């Protein structure tokens, strides 16, 4: 039961979740029931679970509670347009993974933490933050009245945990390049097969990347506005890097503000476009992300003068 | 028992409440006792009521807790200089209405909510936020140990509720233009009469507008500083409008920052000056607001170069 | 048990405490044990005490919780390099004083409070905020399970309170000029004597100044970044001054932003350099602060073009 405008435009890939946090949870529950079903989860146990997650997000310009819901909607959009491809376990499992994918994020990349010699970097040699994101998740599920998979069998429960584990880790962009490249080949040869679990995890992996980056697939005015939040995080990290006696890459250097239009251009070309390209090849219904992406690419070129 | 400088300068229309929240409540209690009386309200029940209201204001650049107290002081200033015109019910009733007049405000106008298709817009077809502001008020009064009108008769209680209702709704600027225009005529013909309840509500209505806008009646340095908070709210709304695929009016368009000195000029001419003009006509003691207002008008013209 | 990079670089004067609050407490406990000893304080009672102090710091751009820890580290650095000069009482006493030295600070100088006619200004005729900082301290100690000097004798306890009292008051910069000038003479004549308690308090006094200002002794990139937080506080105060119908000194005037490179130059020359100069004269191990200070002085001159 969502407002008419929302019920209608929530099915759109480029949908924005507005500036109404209090309404954010509701928007999520709605999507679970439309994609998975009403009796997938007990309402109260779910709502309790949601509030807890909202609470374990930090007020960081970009990787915050809004990012979490936004990413999830893209997944919902992907799920609804490929409705016959996945089980409920995967559906109910993937939506949850998206909301938790950046839990307890502080706004610093894995690079900085290793430089800073942070306790977590010692704890997780690779994919430091993402491993923490999943750690946070399990802690929340282990809370009383928080196990929404209570009704699941221990077999099913373990399965959905793996799904969520694999998914969350995939939000490490460093892992993306190897994943896309592999998928690019397998698609070409025809060896690519969704019934292969090893193959299947990789698609899911690429699906997660598409969502984590979906701000490039929004309309131009949203994409441009979201951009401010992201560099806010980058430049701040650059500052802390500088506090370590370390010259940061120009991307995190606030002195190089002008360069940003080209910095984005390069990123689209090298990362974003190849990503949604590959995805539409495998999942044609996901093209609107790609089209919207290129529309934004054209805008960036239009910025340079 | 307020500091000497405060006790002295609190009687000034252009008084500013400083940056000491913790001291804000105290400043309010003081005004209730000077305008209405000590035994108007039970201290503890009042303080409890105040903290609750402070809690239900949001950290929004302008329409926040500070706005609430500031608006109330102007009313106090109006009440003290027209001391023989109103009953205690109206006095105690109007001060309370001013503090609650923007309860749970989020920083977006009624226009945006209707565009966004917000639940409240469906709930309140007209004067969406203001109806909510009064709804919030009643909820707080209905809290235990929060009914400061407990000592009032059910007749008096209902009366003061109407006063507060009517008052709060009047803070809708859309309603102002019709109200001023009517008052402008009645004053001219002489038909205007304070003993007429229909007439009486309209004055109260115009009094509320004067307070909600009183930042134009502060000294120039305060008026200029307060201005930043307001456009912060506007431009943000423009951003969200843009997120709806809707080109917002230049006032909410942050791209048109330069234009602001003229934007303010137009507003003074068309809205602010006619407002305090009419008010002084009816209530001559309220002229300092008008004088201070024009002093700020002269400053805006002085800005354009 | 701190990360390797931290264990190593925490002994450096120009050490920065990073952007990990959750890790800030730990960094403090570590320093107490390295400077004073493990059985100086009961762990739990200490941790309880720390969290309470963190809670009574305000989110003010500069004089906040980070400032508190940063100042304390400098003291630790001073203590560790002059290990044979002080008793444990003084050590355990001074580290604590540094963390509490700006408790409940709101970001306004004593000048503004007197102008504003604030309740505290009436309460404390001189060194208004600093007297409050110590008042806050005592209140926290008087909390249950918060008396970390519980194990101390009432004689020792009173002694450490005086130490803390004297120390905190010394963070009033107005008092500094008279203190340095006296120390400058006594050092010259040879009359300066650490066994003299009157003399001894003055050194401690100058040590506190060195720490409160230690942002000038950090590396250039940190010093420059910290600078933003400080003027944020100044300009805001200027704004409130203007709200009092009072033209503030150019330092708190945000209109005079350009002037800042020279404003800092003057400060170094007149205040910072003479301070660390005198300190190294008395305590040669504290020279790195001075060297780092001048390195930053050279940078400011390099700014002017
Ligand atoms: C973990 C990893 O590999 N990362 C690299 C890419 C980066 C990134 N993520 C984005 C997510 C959403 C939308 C845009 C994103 N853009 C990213 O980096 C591109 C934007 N960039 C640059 C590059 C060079 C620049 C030089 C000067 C000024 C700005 C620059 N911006 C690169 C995130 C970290
Ligand atoms: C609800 C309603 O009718 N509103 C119209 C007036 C508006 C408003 N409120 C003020 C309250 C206190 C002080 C000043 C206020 N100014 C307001 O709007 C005026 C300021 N404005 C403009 C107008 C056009 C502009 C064009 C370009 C750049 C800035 C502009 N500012 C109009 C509030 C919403
Ligand atoms: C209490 C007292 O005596 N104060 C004077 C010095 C001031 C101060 N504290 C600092 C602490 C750490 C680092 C730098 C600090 N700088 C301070 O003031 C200097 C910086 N200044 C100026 C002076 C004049 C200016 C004129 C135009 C623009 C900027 C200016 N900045 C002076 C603090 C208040
Ligand atoms: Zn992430
Ligand atoms: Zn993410
Ligand atoms: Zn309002
Ligand atoms: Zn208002
Ligand atoms: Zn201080
Ligand atoms: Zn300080």
């Amino acid at each position: 039961t969502l407002p008419v405008r929302l019920c209608k435009e929530i099915e759109l890939f480029h949908f924005d979740i507005g500036p109404f946090e209090n309404m954010w949870p509701g928007i999520f529950v709605y999507m679970v029931h439309r994609s998975c079903g009403t009796s997938c989860f007990e309402l109260e146990k779910l709502c309790r679970f949601i509030m807890s997650v909202k609470k374990n997000y930090r007020r960081v310009p970009y990787h915050n509670w809004k990012h979490a819901v936004t990413v999830a909607h893209c997944m919902y959009a992907i799920l609804q347009n490929n409705h016959t491809l996945f089980t409920d376990l995967e559906r109910k499992g993937l939506l949850i993974a998206c909301l938790c994918h950046d839990l307890d994020h502080r706004g610093f990349s894995n690079s900085y933490l290793q430089k800073f010699d942070h306790p977590l970097a010692a704890l997780y040699s690779t994919s430091t933050m993402e491993q923490h994101h999943f750690s946070q998740t399990v802690s929340i599920l282990q809370l009383e009245g928080h196990n929404i998979f209570s009704t699941l069998s221990s077999s099913e429960y373990e399965q959905v945990l793996e799904i969520i584990r694999k998914a969350i880790i995939a939000t490490d962009l460093a892992l993306y390049f190897g994943n896309r490249k592999q998928l690019e080949e397998m698609y070409q040869t025809g060896s690519l097969n969704l019934n292969n679990q090893s193959h299947r995890d990789r698609v899911i992996g690429l699906m997660m990347t598409a969502c984590d980056l979906c701000s490039v697939t929004k309309l131009w005015p949203v994409t441009k506005l979201t951009a401010n939040d992201i560099y806010a995080e980058f430049w701040a990290e650059g500052d802390e890097m500088k506090k370590l006696g370390i010259q940061p890459i120009p991307m995190m250097d606030r002195d190089k503000k002008d360069e940003v239009p080209q910095g984005q251009l390069g990123f689209y070309n090298a990362v974003a476009i190849p990503c949604y390209t590959t995805l539409t090849q495998i999942l044609p219904p996901t093209e609107p992300l790609l089209k919207a992406c290129r529309d934004n690419l054209s805008q960036w070129e239009k910025v340079i003068r």
